[PDB]
């Protein structure tokens, strides 16, 4: 059994799918292959080579020599049972695979005895945690169990029953169970870095080995269901290196303790976000010179602690406090924090005046993102921001603000993300944006009070991906340079006062899926290039934003099919009560990230063009929408026959053709439509019998009242 040959044998007996021919020249002159002088195999590097395959570790760990083993970004499965071989690794690599059989962690534990590190890391390996490393392993320095889907309560005596050289062990991203004051750390040498982060960790109090893990520096308990008071007293002083503490998104109650300043001669990183925390940061934590990220969002603390207190840590450079009881005027002293680049106050019950002088430092601000959504501030957007020159995102969302956007805005040059919906600015769009000031990626201002019309410039913000001005006072017509936003996937232009024709150069937009230019005063026709990129649409970098989308349940008397909204940092109850959420009578409220349902070849996926005075016929081209699942071309004046290739919107679950002047019959393959979920064709001269499959005949008399001789369930039948 020779090395050249085992590696052929794994190339034969494993492999499914070589794409790339990362293989092709298959000992040493092979690819991914090192070797020793001596001639013998010593090191298989194959990551990121798309393989297709079936991993038995047995027929690697044959090779007498192989210490290092790299397969971490393929598709390997997990193959038979152990042949009983001998293993040399010093490091194992299977990350990011499809792995199942998790005996292969209980084959490395049991053997390879001189390993250092090994990652399973992003795969698929189940079952309840058994094994821990041999007792002989005398060297095994970081395992790393992530992101698998590991299951049941954690065996009392796992962590302790690890070799005592361990200094790096991952655990997170599972859904293991257990009260953690069971979990036995035992005597918990050299660990420094320990995470059980995303699990279902119940527990009241801390495992009293915890305090034996003198060298720990990252501890990482983040969501979970840990309960209580945060351990106050003398306890965070054993942890006298500690640089990251994470005990985020569990169930801890009370005030933060003073005593957690024991911290302070260390600690870097600190996230205790997503409990039921009040009071406020206590004043012992001046002492903490060495903070950089201080993450307190989604509690309910309260007071003036951002001045007593933040204001005197100099190095904080990230600041989150989103989703507090924090009222009052937002404290000046907060620019005394001159390494500040990220500022997060959203959802809190702040008034008075946009704070700016980060600016106006001594110095340049390094500020890159302030985000103050769903307050009550008001006045207007300060011209002092300008001076801010580091500035990327502005999220002034959600308050009270009036007057003008300042030119000093517009011409931010590293500005990114512009969002200030939901407040009364007024003024318009200049005609300078893109060109003297940043290249957007998003522009959100829907439901403020701006006027004008869309600058023709807005061709050169060619990284946009999300612009929305829905419910303002804009006029003129859509200029056709939209077009060469080739990165745009959002367009929301409703409840406006636009003129002209729908550009046909929409068609472009190589990754617009959303078109809302509902309840304007456009006219024309129907451009057929809307459609001319189904089928191709990439997704991109539109996907990951907070959003809402509030559902109007009132048929067609309801303008538009709903309203979808940039939503980062701010609650839902503000949405709920928000007039224009009264609009319709019934509404439900979903709430997420946004997120393509395909990874390539796609198509649009919203377009509302209701309420407008487009004319012509319904482009046949439309039907070829595979991933639409909203198209709402109601109220207008289209004439025509409703296209059979409709029956290729498989997607489909809104379907209104309401209020237009259309003829002839529904295309029977409606029927076939297995998601449509609300049809209106009600308001046309259609006639002839309603397709008899699908959901088509359990719907309301009202989606196809007021037609020139339909017949067929659920209207009277068509043969009396
Ligand atoms: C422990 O451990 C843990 C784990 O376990 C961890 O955690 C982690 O962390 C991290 C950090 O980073 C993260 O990541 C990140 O993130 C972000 C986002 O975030 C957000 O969200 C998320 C999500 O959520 C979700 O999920 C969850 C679970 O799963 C849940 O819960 C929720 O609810 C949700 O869910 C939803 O959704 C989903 C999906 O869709 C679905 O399915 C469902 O159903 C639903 O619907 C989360 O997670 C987060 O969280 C966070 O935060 C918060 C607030 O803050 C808190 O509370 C928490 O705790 C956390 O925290 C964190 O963070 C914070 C801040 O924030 C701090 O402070 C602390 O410390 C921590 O850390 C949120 O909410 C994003 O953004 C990202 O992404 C990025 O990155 C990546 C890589 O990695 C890439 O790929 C991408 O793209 C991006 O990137 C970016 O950035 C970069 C830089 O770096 C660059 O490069 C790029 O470009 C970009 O940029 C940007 O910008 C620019 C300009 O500048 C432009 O251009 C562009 O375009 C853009 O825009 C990431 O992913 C994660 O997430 C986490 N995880 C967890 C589990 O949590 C931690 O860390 C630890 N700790 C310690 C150690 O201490
Ligand atoms: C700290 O701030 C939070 C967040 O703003 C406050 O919680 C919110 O308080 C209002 C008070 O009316 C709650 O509204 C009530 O909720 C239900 C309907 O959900 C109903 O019983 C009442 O008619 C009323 O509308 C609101 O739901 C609540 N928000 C959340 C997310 O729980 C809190 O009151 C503030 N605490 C202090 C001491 O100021
Ligand atoms: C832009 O369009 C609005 C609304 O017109 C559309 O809706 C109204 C019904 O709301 C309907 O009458 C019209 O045919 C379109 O379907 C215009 O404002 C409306 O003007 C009509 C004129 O009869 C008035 O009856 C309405 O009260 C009035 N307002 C509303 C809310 O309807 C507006 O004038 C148009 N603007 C331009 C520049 O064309
Ligand atoms: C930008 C992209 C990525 C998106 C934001 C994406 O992330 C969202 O998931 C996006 C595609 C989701 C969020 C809200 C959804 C609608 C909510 C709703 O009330 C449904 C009622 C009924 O069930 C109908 O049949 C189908 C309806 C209309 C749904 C269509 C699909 C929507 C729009
Ligand atoms: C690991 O090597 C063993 C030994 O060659 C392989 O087991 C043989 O697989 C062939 C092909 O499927 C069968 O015909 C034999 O009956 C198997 N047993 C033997 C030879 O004793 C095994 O398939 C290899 N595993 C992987 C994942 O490559
Ligand atoms: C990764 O490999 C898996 C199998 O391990 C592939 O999943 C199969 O793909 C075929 C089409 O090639 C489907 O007919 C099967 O139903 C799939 N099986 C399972 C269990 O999902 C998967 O396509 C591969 N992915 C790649 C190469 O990206
Ligand atoms: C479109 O935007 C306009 C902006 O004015 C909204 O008009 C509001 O309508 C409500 C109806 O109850 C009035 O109480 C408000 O006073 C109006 N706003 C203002 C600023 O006067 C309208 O609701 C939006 N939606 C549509 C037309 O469907
Ligand atoms: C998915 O998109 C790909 C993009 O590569 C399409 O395939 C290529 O399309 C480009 C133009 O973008 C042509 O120059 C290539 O000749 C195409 N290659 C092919 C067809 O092998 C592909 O057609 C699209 N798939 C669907 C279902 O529309
Ligand atoms: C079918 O058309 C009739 C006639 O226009 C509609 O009845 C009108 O309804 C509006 C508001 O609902 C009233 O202001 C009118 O006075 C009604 N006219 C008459 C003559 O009664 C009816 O609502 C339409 N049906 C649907 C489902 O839209
Ligand atoms: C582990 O800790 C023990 C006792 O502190 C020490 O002797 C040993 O050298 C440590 N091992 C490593 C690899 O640091
Ligand atoms: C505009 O001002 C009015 C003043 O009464 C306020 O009620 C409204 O909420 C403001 N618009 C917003 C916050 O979008």
């Amino acid at each position: 059994v020779n090395d050249t040959a085992l590696l052929t044998a794994f190339k034969q007996t494993s492999i499914k799918s070589d794409p790339t021919n990362f293989l092709g020249n298959w000992p040493c002159t092979w690819r991914g292959v090192s070797c020793s002088s001596d001639g013998r195999v010593i090191g298989l590097d194959l990551r990121n080579g798309g393989l297709t395959g079936t991993l038995n570790l047995n027929n690697l760990t044959a090779l007498s020599n192989l210490r290092s083993l790299y397969l971490q970004g393929n598709n390997f499965s997990s193959g038979d049972s152990s042949s009983s071989s001998g293993c040399s690794l010093e490091v194992l690599d299977l990350s990011s695979n499809s792995l199942t059989d998790s005996s292969i962690v209980d084959y490395v534990f049991s053997t390879c005895l001189n390993l250092v590190s090994v990652n399973f890391s992003h795969n698929k390996l189940a079952g309840k945690l058994k094994s821990s490393p041999s007792a002989s392993n005398k060297r095994i320095t970081t395992v790393d169990l992530s992101n698998n889907r590991f299951s049941d309560e954690i065996p009392e005596t796992f962590i302790a029953d690890f070799p005592n050289s361990l200094k790096h062990l991952d655990l997170s991203g599972n859904n293991v169970t257990g009260d953690f004051s069971r979990l036995s750390f035992g005597l918990c040498e050299n660990l420094t870095v320990f995470s059980l982060s995303q699990n279902s960790i119940s527990g009241d109090r801390f495992p009293v080995s915890l305090s034996n893990c003198k060298l720990l520096e990252t501890l990482n308990l983040s969501r979970n269901s840990l309960i209580g008071k945060i351990p106050g007293d003398d306890y965070w002083g054993n942890f006298q290196n500690l640089r990251q503490l994470s005990l985020a998104h569990n169930l801890y109650s009370g005030e933060i303790p003073p005593e957690l300043s024991l911290l302070c001669r260390t600690l870097e990183v600190l996230d205790l976000s997503g409990n039921s925390l009040t009071g406020q940061l206590p004043q012992s934590f001046t002492s903490c010179g060495s903070l950089q990220s201080l993450n307190l969002g989604n509690n309910k603390l309260s007071g003036d602690f951002l001045s007593t207190v933040v204001s005197k840590l100099s190095r904080i450079t990230n600041l989150y406090l989103p989703f507090n009881n924090i009222s009052g005027s937002v404290p000046i002293s907060l620019t005394n924090c001159s390494n500040l680049r990220v500022l997060d106050l959203s959802s809190n019950e702040f008034t008075g005046e946009v704070p700016s002088g980060f600016c106006s430092l001594q110095s340049s601000s390094v500020l890159e993102k302030l985000l103050i959504a769903n307050n009550y501030l008001s006045g207007t957007v300060p011209v002092e921001l300008g001076k801010c020159k580091s500035l990327k995102t502005i999220d002034l969302s959600f308050n009270a603000l009036t007057g003008l956007i300042p030119k000093e805005i517009w011409t931010l040059p590293k500005l990114s993300d512009l969002v200030m919906w939901a407040n009364n600015l007024t003024g318009g769009i200049p005609e300078s944006i893109c060109v003297d000031g940043g290249n957007l990626e998003t522009l959100i201002l829907n439901n403020n009070l701006l006027t004008g019309s869309l600058p023709e410039s807005i061709s050169k913000c060619t990284n946009m991906l999300w612009i929305s001005l829905s419910s303002n006072l804009l006029t003129g017509e859509i200029p056709v340079g939209i077009g060469k936003l080739e990165k745009l996937a959002i367009l929301q232009l409703g409840n406006n006062s636009l003129t002209g024709n729908i550009p046909s150069e929409l068609g472009n937009c190589k990754n617009l899926i959303w078109l809302d230019l509902n309840s304007n005063n456009l006219t024309g026709n129907l451009p057929g290039e809307l459609a001319s990129q189904a089928g191709l649409v990439m997704p991109g970098s539109v996907s990951g934003k907070q959003f809402a989308f509030v559902r109007n349940e009132g048929g067609t008397d309801c303008r538009g099919a709903g309203g979808l909204v940039e939503f980062e940092g701010i609650r839902a109850e503000r949405l709920e009560h928000f007039p224009m959420v009264h609009s319709c009578p019934k509404t439900r409220i979903y709430s997420g990230m946004t997120m393509y349902m395909f990874s390539s070849n796609g198509s649009m996926i919203y377009l509302d063009l209701s309420y407008n005075a487009v004319s012509g016929s319904i482009p046949l081209g439309y039907g070829a929408m595979g991933y639409l699942q909203v198209l709402n071309l109601g109220h207008n004046l289209l004439t025509g026959t409703i296209p059979d290739s409709f029956g290729g919107l498989k997607a489909i679950g809104v379907l209104d053709l309401s209020h237009n002047d259309l003829q002839g019959f529904l295309p029977g393959s409606l029927g076939g439509l297995s998601f449509l979920s609300d049809l209106d064709v009600s308001n046309n001269n259609l006639t002839g019998p309603i397709p008899f499959g699908g959901q088509l005949t359990t719907f309301p008399l009202t989606r196809y009242a007021n037609n020139s001789g339909l017949c067929g369930v659920p209207l009277p039948p068509c043969s009396s």
